[PDB]
């Protein structure tokens, strides 16, 4: 008695949908074009953004690859993608949890930057008055990411306290400090739960964002006067600073490492020695500045900086660290740039 529906075949449409997803995961530009051609997706940046945001059956590494691109279309897709996230009334960690669930960060410095700038601009728009600049939010986002790595990667030996995290971020708010309890909250949130990463292979940026900066006592030979001194060394932003005491704010000297190289050397008296030197200008005095006993600051007089480590192991570690510093990391450098701009 009862009539029934005419249900249409869904075989071809389902096959097309699956085909499109398969193609996307191999090549996102090709997958998207296919879906548009087969009337399964509209061609506007906002429509493509919705498609990636839902991301059904889509590889989240591939989503990140596509969103990071320089192309005019991709830039608009990214902006629309970030507009689909709701950051209002979330703290920075909570907002990053949400954002970093939607895609996996690409490996290229310029791609990471475009995506994190888009994130940071959106966070600040949805949460006015929390941060003094987009730069502050961007830099704090990476301090939170670095913290995630420090607390949760077993390869990082010395785990930061809440107080270390608070003081590390002094001055970040366009020269001023963020609220102590805000920073503490961000710290405790990360400590209590690492960033949950989709399709996690254990090699994600959020788990492997290490701090390359170093410190330690070493023995150094003088310039004109060849005397050996125990000095406290700090390596940061491709410069080597040295101090009489760990408590000094004023350095004894500053050696920019740009244009330098490092080599292991034998010394008749001191073990575990290496030397900084200019490979392009043999015999030339290395540009540096240092303080004299009377408080004057003068240029260094060194052709080489010969330095002795207490063990072969520390010699090797310092050499590796200094070499890495000189070779430079493009992303670290861009972060350094924003930090200077904040100041
Ligand atoms: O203190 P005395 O025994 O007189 O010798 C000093 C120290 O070795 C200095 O090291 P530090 O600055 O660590 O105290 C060194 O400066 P550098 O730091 O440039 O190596 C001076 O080099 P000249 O100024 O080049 O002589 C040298 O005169």
């Amino acid at each position: 008695g009862h009539h029934h529906h005419h249900h249409g075949s869904t075989t071809q449409r389902n096959a097309q949908i699956a085909m499109g997803r398969k193609k996307f995961n191999m090549d996102p530009k090709k997958g998207i074009q296919f879906l548009i051609e087969n009337d399964l997706l509209q061609s506007s940046p906002e429509d493509v953004a919705q498609f990636l945001y839902k991301g059904e059956g889509l590889n989240k590494t591939v989503i990140g690859d596509y969103l990071g691109e320089r192309d005019d279309f991709n830039i608009k897709v990214l902006q629309a993608f970030v507009e689909l996230h709701e950051f209002a009334d979330l703290n920075l960690v909570q907002a990053l949890r949400q954002f970093l669930w939607s895609f996996r960060l690409p490996g290229e410095a310029q791609k990471i930057d475009r995506m994190m700038e888009a994130f940071a601009s959106r966070y600040c728009l949805c949460n006015p008055g929390v941060f003094q600049s987009t730069d502050t939010c961007y830099v704090l986002s990476f301090a939170i990411i670095m913290l995630n790595t420090s607390l949760h990667n077993h390869n990082v030996r010395d785990k930061p306290t809440a107080e270390r995290f608070i003081t590390m971020n002094r001055g970040i708010n366009e020269g001023g400090d963020l609220p102590e309890e805000l920073l503490r909250n961000l710290y405790e949130s990360i400590k209590n739960e690492p960033f949950k990463i989709p399709e996690d292979d254990g090699n994600d940026l959020t788990h492997t964002f290490f701090n390359p900066d170093r410190e330690g006592w070493l023995l150094k030979l003088g310039g004109r006067v060849k005397t050996w001194k125990r000095r406290w060394f700090i390596l940061t932003d491709n410069c080597l600073y040295y101090f009489e005491y760990t408590t000094d704010k004023e350095p004894r000297g500053i050696i920019p490492l740009e244009n330098l190289s490092i080599r292991e050397v034998e010394d008749p008296r001191k073990p575990n020695c290496f030397e900084l030197y200019n490979p392009s200008h043999k015999g030339q005095v290395i540009k540096a500045c240092k303080t004299e006993a009377d408080g004057r600051v003068v240029e260094g007089n060194h052709v080489v900086y010969r330095i002795s480590a207490p063990s072969p192991e520390e010699k090797e570690e310092w050499m590796k660290s200094i070499k890495a510093s000189i070779s430079r990391d493009p992303f670290y450098d861009m972060l350094a740039t924003r930090k200077r701009r904040i100041a």
